[PDB]
């Protein structure tokens, strides 16, 4: 719609971190991440770093953390909401077993085609089923067709941030009991810690208010036990109880 | 020498944080941690905050993360090194199923007796086998007694930091293949990002060097996959590959 420019350069929080020191984040990346990063994940990240929406790319240290979660819970069927160029999608496909399956949903396949060559040369494209659509209509039709023995083990939510609460009401019925739902950016550059934060782009302000509402909602939801982790831009792990 | 003894006020780092703000950290605790904290964990934490070594108490948001890791990986048998007043121990005991068993090792049981009444009221003391000893002799004795059916699914290391690398050589044999080892304080108040740090206590400088060596070691160890997480004072998750 008509209005103000909503490009990445129009944003205010691009360079703000939740860690105190930029040295500390670089230490973690140089010491414990880059020596453990797949060669194709490195290539996908370096291309994405130059993209016009580079701020949406998931942090590399967080990627190695999501891979650890998938392996420890022995996930085999997962769903990803928000693919972009596919860093977390490639991370997920590399962690799953050979017969693992992923449902990847994004409104823009042009983003996904940027990282598709890296995914292919990693040899894990066969696990991925890409759905070019809005995520909410896909999840609602899944509610129509999913049987209990088809429920997902793991779900990464990283698409349109104000819609997390809407995705939640579907994913607690699409993920198995004891499965995991992870919401990304739940600390939003640290702006959620304050009732008001001046000088944000209108869309950044919408995310701050929506994340402050989601965090209260997740902490009070009896269907789930939560864990908010201050890695990357912050994430909340959600385990379905019933 | 003789006098008043070791204080946590002799240390230079106890007031430091890795997050950008104390408001952000207190937001995480007030929003997502305290409403989910067990009543006995709250009582244990509040008494421990007045102890003379309250700096070593595991952060409450990290406790929920460890509880989440135990359930997602379906842990049943764990080992804890460094108990103190038992916050992480009580966190672990509440997370495990009713038939879970924990081997808790600490050189000082007087610390543990501070938290024992809270563990009893929670009704989980039957899962805990406390051993008052130095950790290394106990771990070595386990290696000659351990059968494959007795391997641990999970190990939390949070004792004397300079001994982590020595604990690592034992724990990759005591933890089952696919099991997890978590090393606490691997970021050490952010000092690991600096080759030199001024004004540190001799024991504080010793662990900054130790953790700079351990983080390089763990990132190069081909026996495990790793994931360093910037929660609390930073931790490193290790998953055994063979
Ligand atoms: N309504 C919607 N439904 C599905 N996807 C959407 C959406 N709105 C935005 N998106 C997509 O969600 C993505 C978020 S960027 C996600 C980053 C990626 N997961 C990573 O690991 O780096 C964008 O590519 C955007 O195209
Ligand atoms: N060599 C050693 N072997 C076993 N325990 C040790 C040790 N050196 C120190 N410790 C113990 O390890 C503890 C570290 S503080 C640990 C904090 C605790 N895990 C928590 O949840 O808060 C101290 O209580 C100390 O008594
Ligand atoms: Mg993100
Ligand atoms: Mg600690």
């Amino acid at each position: 719609g008509p209005g103000m420019g909503a490009s990445q350069d129009d944003y205010a929080l691009i360079h703000k971190n939740i860690l105190h020191s930029e040295d500390l984040l670089k230490y973690i990346l140089e010491t414990s991440v880059y020596p453990r990063e797949h060669e194709q994940l490195k290539g996908l990240r370096e291309v994405t770093e130059k993209h016009e929406w580079s701020t949406a790319l998931v942090a590399a240290d967080e990627g190695l953390f999501l891979s650890m979660l998938l392996k420890l819970m022995n996930a085999k069927r997962t769903i990803e909401i928000g693919v972009y160029t596919g860093y977390s999608l490639l991370t997920t496909a590399l962690a799953l077993p050979e017969d693992g399956k992923i449902t990847a949903i994004d409104v823009n396949k042009s983003y996904f085609e940027i990282g598709l060559p890296f995914i292919q040369k990693a040899g894990v494209e066969h696990k991925i089923n890409f759905i070019e659509s809005e995520a909410l209509p896909v999840l609602d039709q899944m509610l129509q067709e999913m049987k209990e023995e088809d429920l997902y083990d793991f779900a990464f939510v990283d698409a349109d941030k104000p819609n997390y609460a809407n995705y939640h009401e579907r994913l607690v019925k699409l993920v198995r009991v004891g499965g995991a739902i992870v919401y990304d950016n739940t600390l939003w550059f640290g702006t959620v810690a304050f009732p008001e934060y001046p000088g944000l782009h209108p869309e950044e302000e919408e995310c701050r208010v929506s994340f402050r509402n989601l965090n209260k909602l997740l902490a009070a939801d009896p269907r789930v036990e939560i864990s908010q982790v201050s890695i990357g831009d912050g994430l909340t792990i959600c385990r379905r109880l019933y």
